[PDB]
């Protein structure tokens, strides 16, 4: 018999209610075969979900002998809306209440639009995770780790925005489609006594490697070193400087519409606007800050329904950016309240 205390307390939180409801209850097959393949390292497993025709609910996941516990926690009343951030928080100060450990890591899976305003539809002329509320709402917390299982969330303007309360933000700057991570496989990485966020991302990697997917680890503390060297090209830029770069000539990231498209590929976004001694300078904080990325040789997207779209990553750096463009106005508007653009573009 021998005192311990948690390396780590992880919260997972499925804010489902909607048509894939059943991609909740087979990532809970997944986390559930996760745990009893590797253990957890004495840390605590606590998880969320507001599935349709359920009440929402936090339990706890736990090994007792050879198998599995889950202990039901608390039931939570139907008008309870598991979209919003005050749940969230609300979920999370009660998990760091009941399960106090060395350390917290945040799993928050929503697949959708990722970050992209609710509009997105109808500003690219066709939210849980709107990018200000999100990170306004978790900027009490320290977390080593943010996974976001959800489309699009490696970018810039997201690593940028949550860098002050995650050591480690893990997420695909492209699509994740189906259950989404591999949790029968990463379950013992998030609890090692620092999480290993880049087994994590390898993890991922090698679950979709025939198939298709792309993963990235940001190291937070790099990225004000990042904004600052962005920063330098961006800063001087006109509209009509930012509407001249041609996205028909760019990598894409994002592919929910066919027509106009918000997020392509970073580094060669930066490549048409740089100088050569910028673009240097922006190559090696890139470094710095994203410090493992994987992709297949193509990505995979829902549209169109319900056949769903393959196209060829060519240029990878690991984040997606927003892209300004003349035909965009609203989007344009919108994205000037990020964080990201004020302290960039300015």
């Amino acid at each position: 018999v021998i005192p311990t205390t948690a390396p780590r307390t992880v919260l997972i939180y499925f804010a489902g209610d909607n048509s894939l409801s059943g991609y909740v209850s087979q990532n809970l097959r997944a986390i559930k075969e996760g745990i009893e393949r590797d253990g957890l390292n004495n840390g605590n497993l606590l998880i969320y979900t507001d599935k349709q025709n359920e009440a929402p609910q936090l339990f706890q996941l736990k090994l007792e002998a050879d198998t599995i516990r889950q202990i039901v926690l608390e039931t939570y009343a139907s008008n309870q809306n598991s979209a919003s951030t005050e749940t969230l928080t609300q979920i999370i100060d009660k998990v760091q209440k009941e399960y106090p450990a060395d350390s917290y890591g945040l799993v928050l899976w929503s697949h959708g639009t990722g970050w992209l305003p609710s509009d997105i539809y109808s500003y690219l002329r066709s939210n849980f995770m709107e990018i200000n509320d999100l990170a306004s709402a978790l900027s009490k917390y320290h977390f080593d780790f943010i996974l976001f299982d959800a489309c699009y969330m490696s970018c810039a303007e997201v690593a940028y925005a949550f860098r002050g309360c995650a050591d480690y933000i893990i997420g695909s700057p492209t699509e994740i489609l189906a259950n989404g991570f591999p949790y029968q496989t990463i379950m013992g990485d998030m609890f090692k006594k620092e999480a290993d966020v880049v087994g994590i991302a390898t993890k991922f990697y090698t679950y979709y490697q025939s198939e298709a997917g792309t993963i990235s680890v940001m190291k937070s503390d790099e990225l004000d070193e990042l904004a600052a060297t962005c920063r330098t090209l961006f800063h001087d830029k006109t509209e009509s400087d930012l509407f001249a770069v041609p996205v028909s000539e760019l990598q894409i990231m994002e592919y929910l519409t066919p027509n106009y498209h918000a997020l392509y590929d970073f580094d060669d976004y930066v490549s048409r606007l740089a100088t050569e001694e910028q673009y240097n300078a922006f190559k090696r904080s890139m470094e710095k800050a994203v410090i493992y990325k994987a992709t297949t040789p193509k990505a995979v997207y829902a549209y169109p329904y319900p056949y769903g779209s393959y196209l060829p990553v060519n240029k990878y750096s690991g984040l997606s950016i927003y892209v300004p463009q003349e035909a965009l106005p609203k989007l344009n508007e919108w994205y000037k309240d990020l964080e990201w653009y004020k302290d960039v573009y300015q």
